[PDB]
């Protein structure tokens, strides 16, 4: 299936792991220009990798809590490539900020997860106007699963969802579509570190996996990307607002199966 | 993207009009072997298009309400192919049977829309069982939305997302997905046919169009086939119950927005 | 709170039994007058108790599959009490038709379940406009969640709520209000007889009961009873279309929790 | 029906306005103690009202964006009643902070509106523990229905619901219910602010009103608190979770009815 993202250029916060690395490596198979957003130097195979499927590919040093560093990041990508055909908001982290930490705590979680998708959305907009282009925003299940502990988050995560509903209607008439991708468990650096907070990671992760109903596995990041990569493209130029869930069955389907 | 389902056998009911017409042809540019089911004939140009794309696609006359046909046909397919990899649930009528129309009339409007899909599944999962192939229901917003003088159908296609989940439990460790698309105003025979019973087709379509919020514009049947051909694929592996709104922000955006 | 019921007269069917007898109850108690539709007897301590609160409150004898019976019922209901002011659709039956049954087998489901639903509505709709009245229809969370081996059901409990959007939308300009609610897990005359199925019963019931968020327990019936009457009534005037969990977070909160 | 509130003790965040004020008359009702707080003073006849209903029913002068206010306000609560019985996070304002607006307006948005409801939770939280208590969060059908040019309180409105699944999760082994409300559009003080702000007010007002599918008219501030109310109380004992949408089909119903 054609998805004629062919040099098209998009923007992936958080872009060269987990996630968001399978996303801008299934861009650059798909032809599409993947511009890499993050704070930390990708790992060279990586970057022979998206080079070797498109040599257009780049990476910018973004801290996406700095507002500048977005708005300058943002304005270096026009600078090279003179569009922009897409928005992928990734970066995100589960940092466990509960109802007992207090005010400081959960905004700092805000800035980690939520504000930085506002601030790119807001200085990728008028460009993305420009090519009647895309976003789409990763939230995660716990928006609307809960989990316990993790507020900062869960609010984070929420407000991503409730913002690409809002944004599919103030950019409708533009033709800018606006979709999330809710996945629920996937196995990334950001699981591996998260899970070493508990008393038993092996387990813990047994557990975990075992309550997933497709194939009591984790999802993977290339089933993630591959759904994402699909709601860029117009091949779904009808769907906007939307919330896809990639995972197992995870959100949906009886607790009680095993 | 490849999709691999090159040579994956289809069974597409109502392959031949509409959406479900989409879904072949596209089945067909992917390589696959769609397998139409349905009552009348489809049109020569249509067939010549689906066999210059794949020359193993065929047609089988099914009247679905008949349960002796579904199994016979299905049958033959086996018969045909040697394996079954897809179904995709896709014949449908929103025939207007409201509140007032009687048990009958409601019970015929289920026979129509409801009671084929479950036909289907039960002649079809166990071939699909071995391939571990995928199911794709075709429901429609009313499921959710409602409409007005439409009891039967409104009944049928949200059976029809019940079951999505339903047959995503029940077949989860056979490692078949099943999932459904739910459209909202495609422009089809079918919708030619409804539109036609109100005093001013042309306004009423106009009217109805220019409430759809993304491009106050219908969606074409190829945008709901490339959403259902993705969820047949194994770029779906993950993704099963779910339930896919492609309708250009019908269901879920702002009521208000002109 | 007052809810304003005295003296409102409302059909509800399997009016005795578990949910639908705690419903019945409850309206007693707010002194409506609720009128069981049910096939068996009431138990004799539940009428005496029904006919303490409310002595107005009666019995009819009907099989709900037959047309004839609701229709004659409601005609006797009318005839009786000169009004109509609620309907709730409670009866059913969770009857293990799964996906290998066959056709024969999932109808039947469809006439223990949702025919009755509709049969019901459409000879009760014309007393409810003339005293913008209200419905309820109580589902269940399979409808959502799935279970498997329960097609015919889970499709019913679908199509309910899918019933309850299109009713209202059919009935707003009337002010007729048309809910749903829908449960879990309720220890019921149902649930034991359920439960029986299995090899283990005692044990699966400590299962489920486990994994049940919200104090590890069952749903009771009243629980379920005063979220159904509260729709019925005034107080929930601009309620309408909407489908109320009321399940201790069974079908919303993560899977994982213990 | 008996709500079992009284002497209960239940914060209501601008609980002398609009929706808070119609919370806090029907909690003074049923006999509960509401405890107002808000920036400015009430009412004098509003507090009239409330004290024939329940005189101790008091008000707390706070500004919800001021943490330490927050703290200082409910430990004032303990030390005044000795107990807290329910939380309802009320306050809120429809800003207007769209993706032009930039970082610094954004926040600002948050701060009005999402963190105030964190802060209050986390500070009444272990009173609530103590009395197993309950939550309410009113949200804002924006949070899924979007409404173009108010990303900060979309954002914040999602935000809210999300910790209402989270904090129902976080809080269950506690025997503490969350819960939230969803209104759409309802007359009070704020939206006669809001529908200020547009061209033609009077016009815009009776446009929107049209599009209501429940009698073509607003919701009441009644009609959402005697909602909330009933979410506070133990007839909805196994209701945790969840999000309760008063709005007159407003969010559900299809947008092309008139
Ligand atoms: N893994 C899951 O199970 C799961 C489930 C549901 C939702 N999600 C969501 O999926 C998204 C990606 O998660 P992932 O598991 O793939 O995480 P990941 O492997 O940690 O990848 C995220 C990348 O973003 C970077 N990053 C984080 N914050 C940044 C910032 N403020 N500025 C610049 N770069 C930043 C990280 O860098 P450093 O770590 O080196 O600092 C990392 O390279 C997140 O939004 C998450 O909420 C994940
Ligand atoms: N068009 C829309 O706006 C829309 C919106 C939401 C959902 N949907 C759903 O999409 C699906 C397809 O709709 P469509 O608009 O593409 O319809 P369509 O153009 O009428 O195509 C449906 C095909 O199925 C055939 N068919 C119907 N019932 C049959 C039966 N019992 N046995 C054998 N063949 C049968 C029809 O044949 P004949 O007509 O020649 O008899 C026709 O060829 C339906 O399930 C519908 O509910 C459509
Ligand atoms: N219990 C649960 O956990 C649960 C969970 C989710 C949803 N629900 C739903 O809640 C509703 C009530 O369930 P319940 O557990 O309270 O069941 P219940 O105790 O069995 O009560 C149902 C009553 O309806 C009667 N009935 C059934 N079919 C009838 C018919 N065709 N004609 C006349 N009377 C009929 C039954 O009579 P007989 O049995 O004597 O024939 C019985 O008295 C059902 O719609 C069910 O789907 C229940
Ligand atoms: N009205 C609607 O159509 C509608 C629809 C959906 C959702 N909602 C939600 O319903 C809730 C209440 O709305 P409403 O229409 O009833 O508004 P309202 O009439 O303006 O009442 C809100 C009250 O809260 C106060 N307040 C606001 N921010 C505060 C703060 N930081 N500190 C202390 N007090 C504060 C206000 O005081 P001042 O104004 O005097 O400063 C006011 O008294 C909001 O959360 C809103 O999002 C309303
Ligand atoms: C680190 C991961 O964050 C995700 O959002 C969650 O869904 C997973 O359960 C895990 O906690
Ligand atoms: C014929 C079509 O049926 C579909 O299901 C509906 O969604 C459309 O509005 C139209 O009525
Ligand atoms: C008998 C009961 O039927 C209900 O609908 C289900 O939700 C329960 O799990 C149980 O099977
Ligand atoms: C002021 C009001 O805010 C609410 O949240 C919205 O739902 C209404 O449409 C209105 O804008
Ligand atoms: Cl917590
Ligand atoms: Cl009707
Ligand atoms: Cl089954
Ligand atoms: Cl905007
Ligand atoms: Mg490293
Ligand atoms: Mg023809």
């Amino acid at each position: 299936m054609d998805l004629n993202l062919q040099d098209k250029v998009v923007i992936v916060t958080g872009g060269a792991s987990g996630i968001g690395g399978a996303i801008s490596m299934r861009l650059a198979e798909e032809r599409a220009i993947p511009v890499v957003f993050a704070r930390h130097a990708p790992d060279g195979a990586f970057l022979d990798a998206l080079a070797q499927r498109q040599p257009r590919a780049t990476y910018l040093p973004v801290e996406l809590q700095d507002d500048a560093q977005c708005r300058d990041a943002v304005a270096q990508t026009i600078a090279t490539f003179g569009r922009l055909d897409g928005l992928v908001n990734n970066a995100g982290v589960n940092d466990g900020i509960g109802l007992d930490a207090g005010r400081d705590a959960f905004v700092a979680s805000l800035e980690r997860n939520l504000i930085h998708y506002y601030a790119m959305a807001h200085y990728c907009v008028p460009h993305l106007k420009a090519t009647r282009g895309a976003i789409v925003n990763i939230s995660s299940k716990t928006a609307v699963t809960g989990q316990g502990n993790t507020s900062g988050y869960c609010a984070s995560k929420g407000a991503q969802l409730a913002l690409t509903r809002e944004w599919a209607v103030a950019l409708r008439e533009h033709g800018v579509r606006v979709n999330a991708v809710i996945p629920a468990e996937v196995m990334t650096p950001l699981y591996r570190n998260w899970i070493a907070t508990f008393e038993d990671p092996e387990a813990k992760l047994a557990e975990i996996a075992a309550k997933v109903p497709l194939g009591r596995r984790f999802t993977t990041p290339d089933e993630i990307a591959d759904t994402a990569v699909f709601l860029l493209s117009p091949r779904a130029s009808h769907t906007t607002g939307e919330w896809l869930f990639v995972d197992g069955g995870y959100t949906h389907l009886d607790r009680a199966l095993v």
